[PDB]
This record gives C-alpha cells, structure tokens and sequence, in this order.
C-alpha cells in the first residue's frame, strides 16, 4: 500500500513499481515534489540533517520514466544505463591484465588479479557502509545533502529508476582516481596493473549484480542474495552493506538475518 513505510517483510514486486503520487506526497511529508527538478529543490532548502536522512531512505517510484533532478541540458549526464560500466572499463581491465601478463610471471599475475578482486570486496563494504552511508554523520549543509544524494541517496530514493542505479563514469573516475594512484604508488608496476584491473573487473561484477538484483528475475542460487539487498532497501538500512555478498557482513557483524528490526 504506503511505500514510504517500511514493512518487516518485503512486498510484491508489483508494489515496488507503482508510480507515487506527487502532490499528495508532497503534501503528506513535506519534502521533494518529484514533478519538478530535485537537485534544484535540495542546493535550495531549509532540511534538518535528520529529516533528509530519515526522509531519502524512504522509496518513491517516478514511473515508467525517470525523475528530473537538473531539469535542463544537464539531465542526460543523470542518464546512465546498466550496459554503460562494461563498455566503458572492460576493455580498460583488459588492458592492464593484459599488460602484466606479458612482463610479468603469468600465474602470480593472476594471483594478483584475484587479491584485486578480493580488495573489492572489501572496498564495496567500506564505502558502501562508511560512504555511502554517511547519514547521522553529515553535517548541517545542504551542499552535503546534494553530494550524499549524487553517491547514493538517488538510488534508495528512487530504487526502481533503471538509469540512475549504476555509477554513472563522471563520479566513478572521481572515487577511483585515489585507489588507481595509491596501487601504483606502492606496488611494483605490473603488480599494480594486474591488482588494478582485478579491483576494476570486481567493480564491473559489483555495478551489475547491484542492476540486476532490482530489475531482474536472476537464476535460484542468486535469488537469496537478491532478497538480502532488496531487503536492505525496504526493511532495514542500517545492515546489509554486502550486495556480491553478505560475507563482509557476517565478518563486521552487519549481517541482515530475518531477525533484524526495523530502522526508526
Ligand atoms: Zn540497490
Ligand atoms: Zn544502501
């Protein structure tokens, strides 16, 4: 029925793509009407650092399009598809493996391809969990509201938004610039090649499992992990940083169980 609540178990699929009503939503909670541009709407207002928090993790559905957040020219960068992040650092993980694998030992290469991996992993649940998810943490400005929105407020707010899911290359070169030159400030040169494009092709497994647990009906063995994130969107945001997996939740005692509260 109400999406904006959140329920100790998760509804029908069915109920997760229904459009909101605008001005009735804007009306009963007082905070982004999502029939004019939403960006604009939060550079410009006068939110407590607890109600945007509280408010954003609250999911809305625009409908079958997707909601404006420019509203002008610039509203195509906001446009990322699920195809966009393999054919755009494939070809680029490629390359660096590629690279090592002809000046370097072969098998300890690939060693160093699957440590990246691993340090993905790791790193998805670190800045998922401690990035991502900022939230009582942020300050009192608006221009934080903004930021926090861009990384990952957008996706919980509007969930079902095919194009605003996966990171857009404009912000995932800005949060990979720092790891790309820390590799190969510390490792040896072709170590940093093969250890970077296992980080990288980990990144490219990261973006589309994360699509394809919302817009996808995925194969039995996957379908667990889907209820997993899909839980940590309508159920309880506090827990479930893992979407490849709940390991790292199991490991920092983060783990979403089926008895797990409800977030305030
Ligand atoms: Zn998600
Ligand atoms: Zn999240």
């Amino acid at each position: 029925f109400d999406s904006t609540t959140f329920v100790k178990e998760l509804p029908a699929e069915e109920k997760l793509s229904i459009a909101t009503d605008y001005s009735n939503d804007y009306k009963k909670h007082k905070f982004l009407d999502l029939n004019r541009p939403l960006l604009m709407q939060i550079l410009r207002s006068d939110f407590k650092k607890d109600f945007y928090v509280d408010q954003i993790h609250r999911p809305r559905h625009y409908g079958k399009g997707s909601a404006p957040l420019f509203g002008n020219f610039l509203e195509p960068l906001t446009k990322t598809a699920w195809w966009v992040v393999p054919v755009a650092w494939l070809p680029v993980v490629v390359y660096h493996m590629g690279v090592a694998l002809k000046n370097m030992n072969q098998l300890f290469a690939c060693f160093l391809f699957c440590v990246g991996v691993f340090v993905w992993t790791l790193i998805e649940y670190g800045l998922h969990r401690f990035l991502f998810h900022f939230d009582d943490w942020l300050p009192e400005s608006n221009i934080a509201f903004a930021t926090h929105f861009l990384l990952h407020g957008c996706h919980h707010y509007l969930p079902m938004d095919k194009y605003r899911l996966v990171m857009p290359p404009t912000l995932f070169v800005i949060l990979c610039a720092p790891f790309y030159k820390l590799v190969f400030a510390l490792l040896p040169l072709y170590w940093a090649y093969a250890g970077f494009a296992g980080g990288l092709f980990g990144y490219v497994c990261y973006d589309e499992c994360h699509f394809f647990l919302h817009h996808s009906k995925l194969p039995p063995f996957m379908r667990k992990l889907k209820k997993y994130h899909l839980e940590h969107h309508y159920k309880n945001y506090q827990l479930g940083f893992g979407v490849t997996s709940w390991f790292w939740d199991e490991v920092f005692g983060t783990y979403l169980g089926p008895d797990a509260p409800l977030s305030k």
